[PDB]
């Protein structure tokens, strides 16, 4: 009964991927809460368990499916189901451990990993940094197969971690950032697989801080600039929400919006 | 041959005044130059004399007309014609003194005042501050008559200065600020005459600094906040262009726009 959105790599096009990311955004946030034109995900505080997650069912040309569970409070992958097994990243706290008991409740085999789904950890297990892991439709198709076969011994842990890294950036980070969505659409459009450049990496790294800075800004103006990088690795300073309007699609809830206080 | 826009106080309504201010804005600025969604008047540097001014012909229920000349670089009144006499505020420099020779060129009687048309001066000559001078359709109708009769000895200097103060705020400041336009539309709508409150006064006082601050901002964010007042006189700090989008309609050109430099 949590909302499901389907996507397939089989015959994927810029348009089918765009439709899919737009649907994911529409199930992640209502639109109750927009700050500077940028939507905010639901506040976890007081959020009912029936509204906590959404499910992304991914299929591939190999005719395999897996279902990722995303937390609506941060857009992040918390676990997945393949067939009669489900696996959850190690929960941050007791409330998160209880919440995940409400996902994939008829699966006969439920496992919680000892490790978290954060990039520092997954890259360590993968033996590769995000900057050395190709993204694109071929990587995603392959990642789906890897997650699918984990339960029967076909996927080694590094491969599994690599495959998480792929799914999280092509789904969760693309939902968070129109800019990352745009980078994935380009890879699909021109059949390219390629590792994310520093523009993608720094946006991923900065998403929580950008969320805070926008929400705590004085009328849009950041108290402290955030340094990002361009595609060539050069510095780009962000001083204001205005420059992020085309870039960021959704933010983690960080504070109550201050009163309208228009002139 | 400079563009003329007509307005009458006779039977004025919110709609006829709105039409009139929209027309004045459309002849003041092209739209070549918009910074944060807020239009900029033409740069005076290199501006051809044939594009320098516009003319506002004001008529009243008494069947009197005067024509104000506005400089397009700052929206300000530089002089007026009534019948066979024209009067110009004291020019700031030699380029401005030459420019005004191109206005009302067939008038038989041309005079330049020794005093400028700035508020500090006009209030001194009027013997009243803006905060003690009623604005509204009755004040404007009266101001038109006062300017009209100046040449024949019917208008004393304080009355003349008061009448300038009226015209400049109801025309030039309303063209500059949708907020001041809105305050004048309210006075027309409810037949009220009343002196401008601190929200109006501080916006007038700050127009040049707001223009600079927006144009020199870092992506919208002011280096230094500008303090305005609300209608009750309380402080309102402005940190960012975003809060001024509904308030300010046009700005004096202060600098070249920096490169787009989008992410």
């Amino acid at each position: 009964q949590y909302p499901i959105i389907n996507f397939t790599t089989a015959g994927a096009t810029v348009q089918s991927y765009t439709n899919f990311i737009r649907a994911v955004r529409g199930r992640l946030t209502t639109g109750a809460d927009v700050r500077h034109e940028i939507p905010v995900l639901p506040n976890r505080v007081g959020l009912p368990i029936n509204q906590r997650f959404i499910l992304v069912e991914l299929s591939n040309h190999a005719e395999l499916s897996v279902t990722l569970a995303l937390d609506v409070t941060n857009a992040y992958v918390v676990g997945y189901r393949a067939g009669n097994s489900a696996y959850f990243f190690h929960p941050d706290n007791q409330e998160d451990a209880e919440a995940i008991t409400h996902l994939f409740t008829d699966v006969q085999n439920r496992y919680t990993f000892a490790f978290g789904g954060n990039y520092d950890r997954l890259e360590q297990l993968a033996g590769n940094l995000r900057e050395n892991i190709e993204l694109g439709n071929g990587p995603l198709e392959e990642a789906i197969s890897a997650l699918y076969y984990y339960s029967t011994g076909g996927t080694q842990l590094p491969t599994l971690a690599r495959s998480f890294i792929i799914c999280i950036q092509m789904i969760s980070e693309a939902a968070r950032f129109q800019y990352i969505e745009g980078e994935m659409r380009t890879r699909i459009r021109y059949n390219r697989r390629s590792a994310p450049d520093p523009s993608v990496i720094t946006l991923e790294n900065s998403w929580g801080d950008l969320s805070t800075a926008i929400q705590e800004s004085n009328q849009g103006a950041f108290a402290s600039p955030i340094q990002l990088q361009r595609r060539n690795g050069s510095k780009f300073s962000v001083y204001d929400v205005s420059i992020l309007i085309p870039i960021i699609a959704l933010m983690v809830y960080r504070c109550a919006p201050p009163p309208s206080s228009q002139f």
